[PDB]
């Protein structure tokens, strides 16, 4: 398994699945895609890498650049199997190096691309605990875990010009320029590629399609569970909290430009250790608004139609946010104020709001009972911040000539703490995509898997191939259930779909809850 | 048929009914109870009448006082069946004199006496028009249908001394003395006075229960679509229409008490015949506070216990105001802005609340169709004025240890325009507890009566006549359906019982309209 580039010669490994329905996968852990930031250039955009003869052993997993997964992180952003799990996780990143520009692949002539940027935070993650090898052989189809410069040193910016355009973003590109002018001696379309991630990684899968630098690159997109107008999207503060971890290693000079010029020397991992603590269900190294690859926020430049036809699948998991309330009738009236007091934009004129919303969310035929509240505060977080700014992006993508599809996921491996009563919960449809149970549960994945969750793998493995294929999920190729079509969304019906537990195509998800924090609640402020 | 009470002698007659069930009917129609005004002590209090020796020839309709069917009257407190066939009612009551303190009865040892007090607007009605002798000899009960002083010359005062605590109510009250000290003759029973009334005219039988000269005359009460704290139940600006009428035919005397001594020789056929046009929703000649009968308004007075423990009847037709809307997105933009307007007292703060409604009663899954608006429109007109004064009347009249029953009347007998799109409609129960089905339909109600109709009678006349007898409905005796239990109202579980189609005891009517009405408006002002 040796193959050639542009920039030199590579070799590769191959193994065998431990199902028995799958065969042949390749593997080329680690190939590099640009030069590796390593001092000098540091808080700066990057450049190609060298050339070099012979051939390049590259096959382990690569070192991911500093992360601390002790570090007291958000416990609303992550997700559930990360966050409780934390043990095995933690034994997963172990070797960290400033030095980690390059990206796995799965091999299985013009096949199509799946770049995957993985979830989170934006502070911590990486590609080699989403091997991908059975979601690589049984669509046949490309897997690209990349790592990117995340954290920290990741996503700069200052309000000077001593940090511009957050090198984040433009780092992935750099890679979907790679996979774009060096993929046919591997076997790829350079004209297929359809980023696709989740968590509040979907959060920049949006970003890339209203900038510009992203024209000759992808064609497609994949939103799970994420959005670019969300709370926690995009950094608005920068400059508050950039002099705040500076004021206890030591670069506050007043001067406004003096904080670079010392950090770069500074070394990755001390830069990686500060308690840079986040508003309340606000980031802190996100991707902000500069000029040149965020030139306006997606709040107006999504408005006037710059982007082109690309069609975008959002996506919400019913039932996520069992981190909001883990009864009274003073314990559900205490939620309900400092929810609304931290999540608000602080204008003035807060006291009709919190009792509209303590109205609107009661169930006044039954009120008394203590499982009404408990159990409504899990559906006030799940509206406010996934449910309801998904459909806001839907119609007026779709309005644009565009086509934009939706579903809803339900159901879940069932383990301790996951009855019906606790739906998917920000995660839950990570391993049904991967293929988690069809080989076998893994070690980061425990759970009792059946004989019925095995069937919703090959449709959900099927629509998002299908989809790279074309776009549309299912016309190439055909559980407790068949052949239901996959309905797109506009405007006058909005039909979501309800890939969750038995496929029927229902309509209009939640009209009364989505219509009363869309189009109710702007006046009345 | 001739009897003597402590007043002197009076004949009677007896009829022979027309269905083949009933029996012998007597009858005592124009019997006195109180001095007639003349002139001299007009808008004044009563007194009591005459003796006369012999035998009074008392068996005809007696004239009633002053009305004017042709008066531009209000089309929304008035029933159906009266404003459309109103050609029918003008023929009715024909003879009017200024002398009109009579009533009738019907006897079928102290039997329960069933004072009903007519409907209407304050303005017009007659107890001839309502001549239930079907309803007297069914459940063996005595009716009386007396005549008081309604419309101008009915209901005065005016702010100075000249015009002191309203006629009218102490009026039906000499009566209700009359009737407690001199029934024994009759064969009633003067400890179990029941009165009972529907539309406006069961307004003022809550009026009686608050006041005090009411002690020792009655024990019960029924109210019919009727409270005593709605938009139309008492007047709040005598002085500035009482000096309105006396601007067209002359008394604006600018001395303040310079009115009565004009009007009281001008004659009663002048003295009903003017526009006093009352604002929106508001009335012009009711029961006004005072001090006398009415010391503090029912707002407050009816918060402080002093009422007695009494047991009230309350219920609502299930779909009246039809003469609310008799489509578009400008159409129910437009209702819902002069109704928020007209009847909200005119505090600042209103640009929130005409939103608020208009997210409230929209039906967000189904926006498009015509039949929502026209048709959620007649259940906001419905829900302000008859639904959600209601149960605060009867939360609060049940926690002060006193038993108060509630229904929802449904079914209707079939006519023109009347499908089950239309509903019972301010009217259309009184048919039904007078009997008009089970003898054959009369001139006022053109029906198509069928066999479903008349059993519906048997019930409503078995409840509203065992109650009388005992207050609770059923206790002595007991369609579609048969013996379900006549079920309460207590503040915790809000049972209303459905005498409508089929008698299901359901709970809890509508608790999101009535709790947005009742719970959550009062904050915005």
């Amino acid at each position: 398994p040796v193959v050639n580039t542009a920039y030199g010669r590579v070799r590769g490994v191959r193994r065998e699945l431990n199902n028995e329905i799958l065969g042949p996968v390749v593997q080329f852990l680690g190939v590099p895609y640009a030069t590796p930031p390593l001092g000098a250039r540091r808080f700066q955009p990057p450049e190609a890498p060298a050339s070099w003869p012979g051939v390049r052993n590259a096959t382990t997993l690569p070192p991911a650049c500093p992360q601390n997964l002790h570090g007291a992180l958000p416990a609303i952003m992550l997700p559930v199997w990360f966050t409780d799990n934390l043990e095995a996780a933690a034994t997963y990143v172990q070797n960290q190096s400033e030095d980690c520009l390059y990206l796995n692949l799965y091999v299985p002539g013009k096949k199509p691309v799946m770049l995957f940027l993985h979830g989170g935070s934006y502070m911590e993650g990486t590609g080699n605990m989403f091997d991908g090898s059975v979601l690589a052989a049984y669509g046949n189809v490309i897997v690209a875990t990349l790592n990117y410069r995340l954290g920290v040193l990741g996503f700069l910016s200052t309000g000077d010009q001593a940090a511009k355009g957050n090198y984040g973003l433009l780092d992935q590109i750099q890679a979907l320029r790679w996979l774009s002018e060096n993929i046919a001696h591997f076997g790829g379309d350079p004209e297929r590629i359809t980023i696709f991630g989740s968590g509040a990684g979907a959060s920049c899968v949006n970003l890339l399609i209203l900038s510009h630098h992203s024209e000759g690159l992808f064609q497609k997109a994949i939103a799970q569970s994420g959005t670019a107008i969300s709370s926690w999207s995009v950094n608005y503060q920068p400059l508050k909290y950039t002099r705040l971890l500076a004021a206890k290693v030591g670069c506050d000079r007043e001067d406004s430009a003096e904080a670079v010029e010392c950090l770069r020397r500074k070394p990755s991992r001390e830069l990686v250790d500060q308690d840079v603590q986040p508003a309340r269900y606000h980031i802190a190294f996100g991707p902000v608004v500069d000029g040149d690859v965020v030139p306006d926020d997606p709040e107006i430049l999504m408005q006037q139609g710059e982007f082109l036809n690309y069609d975008m699948l959002i996506g919400v998991n019913q039932g996520e946010g069992l981190k909001f309330v883990e009864v009274s009738a003073s314990a559900f009236d205490f939620t309900v104020s400092n929810f609304v007091d931290n999540l608000y934009g602080y204008p003035e004129g807060k006291d009709v709001l919190r009792e509209t919303i303590k109205f609107m969310y009661t169930d006044w035929a039954d009120r008394d009972n203590g499982e009404m509240r408990r159990k409504t505060l899990l559906a006030l977080f799940t509206d406010h911040q996934w449910v309801a700014p998904a459909v806001a992006t839907a119609k007026l993508h779709a309005d644009y000539q565009s086509p934009v599809y939706f579903y809803t996921f339900y159901h879940h491996c069932q383990a301790e703490g996951r009855p019906e009563w606790a739906d998917a919960a920000h995660g839950d449809e990570l391993p049904y995509v991967f293929g988690v149970p069809m080989v076998g549960a893994t070690d980061l994945f425990p759970c009792n898997f059946s004989k019925n969750d095995v069937m919703l793998s090959a449709v959900v493995m099927t629509y998002w191939t299908n989809f790279a294929k074309t776009g549309d999920p299912n016309q190439p190729v055909p559980n407790r259930f068949e052949e239901v079509v996959w309905s797109k969304f506009n405007s006058k019906e909005k039909q979501y779909l309800h890939i969750g537990l038995k496929p029927r195509v229902r309509d209009n998800y939640r009209a009364n809850k989505v219509a009363f924090w869309l189009e109710l609640v702007p006046h009345l402020h």
